[PDB]
């Protein structure tokens, strides 16, 4: 989810 970067 952090930047839409996996998490």
């Amino acid at each position: 989810g952090l930047l839409g970067i996996t998490d």
